Formats: structure tokens, C-alpha cells, sequence
């Protein structure tokens, strides 16, 4: 179980127990998306995406079981399909549960010419930078991937530390969801 | 979905943060227990239960599912066993869903006599006064009873509001255990 965030404010701290509350009574897919509406104008974004996936043995995405789209543009998520994306996106490649995940930290390390291809056409289209959470249930190899695109979340340290402990608690939600 | 308490301390928020927080991450019948005997012991009580149960088109319990004995007294539940409880305990005809009940009041508004003969024998074995809190999910019209036996945490308002806020967590928690 990740640790709750120190520093939070008592507004910050009141927001993330609402946030978590709230997340324990989502039961259906429009009461998960509402639900990321209002958790995204909390956040110096507009694009957002949850999916849950079934995971190999290293916790990694094998196959998308659902996608949420909340806001990321529609043409963006229609190229990624069409072109194959997911075989070449490293954030599909993370090991879920081992923390949140920086797309820049991770673009830059990124060696395979597929790879590079792919980050040159996700930066054209704004998605060069944001952060992915992440959480794993084992109880049958099964995980979501929480994606916020943009600079500007990164770099509120309470924000990541709210949604990174959201996370598993949208991931019960997806389970239930699904 | 119940509006969280208002009037809590910085520590009291904290706790019930700390509360929903790891709700979410149970996934076992052990895990279940031991988070339970860590909320019983910020509580003014020895005895415990939790208790998931299938229900009729009015939220009251028509089968029980699952009783996780976290510290009602063990003759006592062999008792309530053997002679038939289940039939005449005015707490199991709650309402699940509809607001947390005390017993003490409940117990004052019967009047059969099977019922009366119950409350004679309850409170002889130190269960006269409590409160139980409840939630109800009609996804597969199945609820959760959480008993605490006792008159001091029915009057300390803040506990009663962060025990009753915990519960519909507590609820989600039971239906992943079992
Ligand atoms: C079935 C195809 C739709 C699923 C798309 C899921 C994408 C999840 C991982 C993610 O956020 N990647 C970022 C990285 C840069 O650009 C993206 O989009
Ligand atoms: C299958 C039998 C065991 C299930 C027992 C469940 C009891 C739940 C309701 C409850 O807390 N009633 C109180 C009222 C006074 O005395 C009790 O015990």
C-alpha cells in the first residue's frame, strides 16, 4: 500500500479524502468518467485517459481490457490505433505499480528507431510530456494506467502525491467498472 | 454516496483518510481482520463485527454470506447460533443503506415476544447497547452490517460519523474477500 502524501494542505488533504470516497462508490462507467471530470479540474491539464489491462508476470500491460477516454483528442487516440502505437508507446511498457512515471524521463531514454518515430509524432500532437500512475492487483494479474498529458502536473508535487494515491482506488473502481 | 463528517480535527481527518485509504487495499479475509482490529482499537469497545449479507428488494438481510467475528464473544455467537437469534435480533431486520442505527433505541421499540426475550438475553450478555452501521450495493442487492457493541461510541458523534463514512469501504472490501 503506497504511503499518503506528507505536506498536504488541510484543503489538499480534505480534496484527496473526497477524491478517495468518492472513488469507493463508483459502480458504473458514467459515474467513472463524471468522477475523472471533476478529479481533472482539479489538475493543470485537459487530457486524461484510464485503462485496465491483463499483465504479464513483470506487472506489464499484455492487453488493454477497457479504455476510458476522458479527454484525450479524439483524432490522437484514432492515429494511435490506426498506426499500431501501442506496440512502440514506452509508457504501455511500464511495470505497473512501481511508481509514477515522468513521459519525458522516459522519452528520453527511449533507443529503438520505432520508439523514437512514435515520441516524435506523440510530441507534434502534445503529448510529448506528462505522467502515468499506476496500480496492480495480482489477485488476477490485472492493473490500470492513470495518464495525465502536460508539464505543468509534474510539476506540483502535492498534485502527483494525490493522484498517485487515487490511483489504486480508480483501479478498484475500473475493476468493478469492467 | 454519504457526505463525509464535518467538524473533524486535523488527527480525526487524518484517521479516516488513513481508514478509507487502506479499506482499499484489502483483498483478503486476513487483511480484512486486522484492519478491523486496528479501527476497534481508536474505538470505546472490546466487540466487533462485520457481517455481508444477500438481500431482499427492501435492503434487509434475507441470507447471511459471510460473518467475520473480529471480537463479539465467542459463547455468545454460539448462543446466538443455537438458538436461533437470527430470527428475532431486531439489528438483522435493519434497512441496510438507511443511516446507523442504536441498538438501544431499536431495542426500546420492540414488542413481540420472541423479540423482548432476544433483548432480555442480549443485554444479560453485555450486548444491550451498540450501534451498527450498514451499506448496501444493488448491483447484486448485497450489503454489509459493521456491529460495535457498547454505549460509548454511540456518543462520540465524531467517531460514529468516521465509522459510518468507513463502512460503504468496508462493504466494497467484503465483497472482494468473499
Ligand atoms: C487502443 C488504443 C488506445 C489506448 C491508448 C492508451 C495510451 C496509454 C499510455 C499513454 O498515455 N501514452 C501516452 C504517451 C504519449 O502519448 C500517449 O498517448
Ligand atoms: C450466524 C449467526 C452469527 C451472526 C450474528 C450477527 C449479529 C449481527 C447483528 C448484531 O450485531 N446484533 C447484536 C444485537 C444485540 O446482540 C447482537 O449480537
Amino acid at each position: 500500500m503506497r504511503p499518503l502524501p506528507a505536506g498536504l494542505t488541510a484543503s489538499q488533504q480534505w480534496t484527496l479524502l473526497e477524491w478517495i470516497h468518492m472513488a469507493g462508490h463508483i459502480e458504473t462507467e458514467n459515474e467513472l468518467k463524471a468522477f475523472l471530470d471533476q478529479v481533472l479540474s482539479q489538475a493543470p491539464s485537459e487530457r486524461l485517459l484510464l485503462a485496465l489491462g491483463r499483465l504479464n508476470n513483470q506487472n506489464q500491460i499484455q492487453r488493454l481490457e477497457r479504455v476510458l477516454n476522458v479527454s484525450y483528442p479524439s483524432d490522437w487516440l484514432d492515429q494511435y490505433m490506426k498506426e499500431n502505437y501501442a506496440q512502440h508507446d514506452p509508457i504501455l511498457r511500464i511495470h505497473l505499480g512501481q511508481g509514477p512515471v515522468m513521459w519525458e524521463e522516459r522519452f528520453n531514454r527511449a533507443k529503438g528507431a520505432e520508439e523514437k518515430r512514435f515520441i516524435a509524432e506523440a510530441t507534434q500532437n502534445g503529448m510529448g510530456s506528462g505522467i502515468t500512475f499506476s496500480a496492480a492487483s495480482e489477485r488476477n494479474n490485472i492493473g490500470s494506467i492513470l495518464s495525465i498529458a502536460g508539464r505543468e502536473p509534474g510539476r506540483n508535487a502535492a498534485l502527483v502525491a494525490m493522484l498517485n494515491c487515487l490511483t489504486p482506488h480508480l483501479h478498484q473502481a475500473a475493476i468493478r467498472v469492467a
